[PDB]
């Protein structure tokens, strides 16, 4: 800063982070729930072991991963997910197996009285099962063996073409094989029968499992604890008393001297030339509508693929686009073309601070950056492609192919490029904010912090290495809650709160004071407390109890830093016509509004109504949590890529007229069609599963016996009448951008 103090401090917030990242990935090593080294049956064979477990496990991240259905409720929603059918799975079967050598008949074929009998020897069997004090062994009983042997028949033939099944498999949207291999088979059974093993026992001393008794299951005697709601009740107090002290140090702060700064008559950005680095930027544009159309597209197959049969009606050509594949694809494509969007404003922003001036040869390092990223976009789809049609050997699956987690799976070789691209973007960034760090001046207060966010969001990204593929699950987990607690919450938030004060101090709709708070805050928020909220999730994956006090408490501290609207665009916008300009930015405007009205809809009662535990409970893994990624994302930040991308098309075909008039169309459709298929179809559906999920189970709510009740499949069948408006407002907009690219 002064004299590179302030650009050297930067590497201390690393540091604190990264200890955090350290000290908290040690102690999810090891105070994880354990891969036992053999399982040891009580007759005196063996069974399969750590090896098996690993491999089985990437077989499971070949073909799809979480992108089928989910591992302990995080994942897909259109398969059930393998830890709770397999627990009912192998309970009934044990039951079967346990009233034949009793009594010779089925489970409910016995009296109640003698069901419980069964369970209370359930529960004297199961919550004792465990290794020689970590020591690799199972002690597992015959009985449980022949039952996991005989539900492990199921999984053999739900995934090898089994000619009585296709009333399961496309019901549950799979192609046809989805796996071809023997051993595979056999491995992705040993792997489902760990996770859904490392549930069904207690922990070491207390009388809680590893995963805190996950599904609702009262066969097992699953019922959420009193330190549950005890921790719920807490968080809900830490939400409350956050947004108070929040709006209160706001109130306490805003006591300006009243210096009423005047709007003048032109726009500053305009009124500075254009570099021809500014003017290659319609390709950008392009790569960003044009991945948006694509995204929209993928997402009614994946629409198609929820309805009906893999056919389309016609033949199929699934068995070379299964579902896994494109929600693989709407979810990767969607990520990238929101972060391109704003690395593109973001990149046009930055000659503009510097006066206009730019580097030596930014053109061409604007033009490879771009080639760069369509590059990683189209290796990254076809890895995809590949890997998920056994075009692979598993050895290079995790390197180039398709990984298996949600937001992450890209290939390594992809996210090392993807990386790359990200630092050489930070080097443009640099060299763009250096040169007016150098000049003698005074505002030195909010820049360094950008500088330190800045760096931040992609050298937090070094955590996207110091992990392999045969790890294990949880500890992933930890680290793909991770980067989702970071590629959302990180450079989409603190990005665009920090390009909106430049926007509104530039407009003057802001005393360019409060933006400093607000950056500060947005900031300061996110570099020193963006570590702990990931445990808000992983209460659910393997805590012990000084885990869970920390992760209650302090993981709903995210909920606060958003909005600085209601303090403009009600009494600011009141006082507009001031500039005649702004005709030509109400739309972009428009999308600041709908920023603040889906940032009241989607987080604001939907984020705390599904955030504490005893509500997460029965949610986690059902369809509600698309209800809020659905809203959360295109809501919020699906709108301001796309104000920023209506803006800097204001502002680099300025004599091209943005035509409006169908643009309301394309905006008061996009919100609205956005609200159809969010407040009408998928939330009935999660609120009746919810209800089911209570009443009956975990199980229940994600069994073909039940999401076939013809009630709520014509629900999602009338899910499709939001999503064609939804489409048609993505393809006006889509046209109105092309247009003007001309
Ligand atoms: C309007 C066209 C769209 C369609 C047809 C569509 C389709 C879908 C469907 C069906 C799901 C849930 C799948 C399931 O229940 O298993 C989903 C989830 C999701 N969509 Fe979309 N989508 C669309 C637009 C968008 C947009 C604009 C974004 C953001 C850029 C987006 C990002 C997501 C995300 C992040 C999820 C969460 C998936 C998960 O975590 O399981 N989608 N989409
Ligand atoms: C505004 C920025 C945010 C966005 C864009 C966002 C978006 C999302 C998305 C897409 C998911 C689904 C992750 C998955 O695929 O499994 C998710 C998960 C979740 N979010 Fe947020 N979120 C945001 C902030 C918040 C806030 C402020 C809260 C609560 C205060 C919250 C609570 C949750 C919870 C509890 C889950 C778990 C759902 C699951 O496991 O599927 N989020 N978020
Ligand atoms: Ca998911």
């Amino acid at each position: 800063g002064p004299y590179r103090r302030l650009w050297f401090t930067l590497i201390a917030v690393l540091a604190v982070t990264f200890a955090l990242l350290g000290f908290y990935g040690g102690e999810v090593y090891r105070q994880a729930p354990p891969i036992p080294e053999e399982v040891a049956s009580a007759d005196g064979t063996r069974l399969f072991g750590r090896d098996d477990i690993l491999d089985g496990q990437t077989a499971w991240q070949s073909i799809g991963g979480m992108q089928l259905g989910s591992i302990w409720g995080h994942g897909a929603y259109q398969a059930p997910d393998w830890t709770a059918d397999w627990l009912h799975r192998e309970l009934m079967a044990w039951l079967d197996l346990a009233a034949r050598d009793a009594h010779g008949r089925d489970y409910g074929q016995l009296d109640a009285p003698a069901q419980a009998a069964l369970r209370e020897q359930l529960k004297a069997e199961y919550r004792a099962n465990r290794a020689d004090a970590a020591g690799g062994k199972l002690t597992l009983s015959p009985r449980r063996a022949q039952a996991v042997a005989q539900t492990e028949a199921y999984y053999d033939q739900l995934f090898s073409d089994a000619p009585a099944l296709h009333r399961s498999r496309e019901n549950y949207a799979m192609k046809e094989n989805t796996l071809p291999d023997a051993n595979r088979r056999r491995q992705m059974t040993h792997f489902f029968f760990w996770t859904a093993w490392a549930a069904g026992t207690e922990r070491e001393g207390t009388s809680v499992t590893y995963t805190n008794n996950w599904p609702h299951e009262p066969l097992i005697g699953n019922h959420p604890s009193s330190e549950n709601v005890m921790w719920s009740i807490i968080s809900v107090v830490v939400l409350l008393a956050g947004i108070g002290l929040l709006i209160w140090a706001w109130a306490f702060l805003r006591g300006k001297e009243e210096d009423e700064p005047p709007a003048p008559a032109r726009d500053p950005l305009t009124t500075f030339a254009l570099t021809p680095s500014q003017r290659a930027l319609g390709k950008y544009l392009f790569l960003v509508v044009a991945l948006f159309g694509f995204q929209v597209l993928l997402g009614g197959f994946t629409a198609h693929y929820t309805v009906e049969g893999q056919k389309f009606y016609g033949i199929d050509l699934s068995q070379w686009f299964p579902y896994s594949l494109v929600r693989t694809w709407h979810i990767q494509s969607a990520l990238f073309w929101i972060a391109t969007g704003f690395l593109a404003a973001g990149l046009f922003l930055a000659p503009l601070i510097n006066g206009g001036r730019d580097p030596k040869y930014q053109k061409a390092g604007v033009d490879i950056l771009f080639w760069a990223l369509v590059l990683v976009v189209v290796g990254s789809f076809a890895g995809n492609y590949l890997a998920i049609a056994q075009i692979m050997p598993p050895d290079l699956n995790f390197w180039l192919g398709h990984q298996g987690y949600e937001y992450v799976d890209l290939g390594r070789l992809w996210q090392i490029g993807k990386f790359a691209g990200i630092c050489f973007w930070l080097v443009l960034m640099l060299r763009g904010i250096v040169p007016a760090l150098r000049t003698p001046g005074g505002d030195k207060n909010l820049l360094a912090l950008l500088t330190a966010s800045v760096g931040a969001i992609g050298l937090f990204y070094g955590a996207g290495f110091f992990y392999g593929e045969r790890t294990h699950l949880t500890v992933m987990e930890y680290w793909r809650w991770w980067i989702v607690h970071l590629w959302v919450e990180g450079f989409f938030a603190v990005f665009a709160t920090t390009a909106l004060a430049f926007i509104f101090s530039t407009l003057g709709l802001v005393s360019r004071r409060m933006a400093t708070t607000a950056s500060l805050a947005s900031a300061s928020l996110f570099m020193l407390g963006g570590i702990p909220g990931t445990f808000h999730h992983l209460y659910f994956a393997g805590t012990t109890t000084p885990v869970m006090a920390v992760g209650a408490s302090f993981s709903a501290l995210e909920v606060v830093p958003l909005i600085v609207l209601g303090h403009e665009a009600w009494e600011n916008w009141r006082l507009k016509t001031r500039a005649p300009w702004m005709e030509n930015l109400k739309w972009p405007l428009m999308c600041f509004v709908a920023v603040a009205f889906w940032n009241m809809l989607g987080a604001g009662v939907f984020g705390f109504m599904i955030n504490p535990p005893v509500s997460l409970y029965y949610i986690q893994g059902l369809n509600t949590t698309p209800v809020h990624a659905h809203a959360a994302l295109f809501g919020v930040y699906g709108f301001l890529a796309l104000g920023f991308t209506l803006l800097v098309l204001r502002y680099i075909r300025p004599q091209y007229a943005l035509s409006p008039g169908l643009m309301k169309l394309a905006f008061w459709g996009l919100n609205l069609g956005l609200a159809l298929m969010i407040f009408t179809s998928l939330l009935p559906i999660g609120l009746i599963q919810f209800h089911a999920s209570v009443s009956e189970g975990m199980w229940y709510a994600r069994s073909e016996a039940f999401m076939q009740q013809d009630i709520l499949k014509t629900l999602r069948w009338g899910r499709t009448f939001g999503d064609v408006v939804f489409l048609l407002g993505a393809l006006a907009m889509v046209v109105q951008v092309i247009l003007g690219l001309l």
